[PDB]
């Protein structure tokens, strides 16, 4: 998962 600010819009909090 990547729900951090390092991924931004391209995060993976859930979907």
């Amino acid at each position: 998962r990547c729900c951090h600010p390092q991924c931004g819009a391209a995060y993976s909090c859930r979907k």
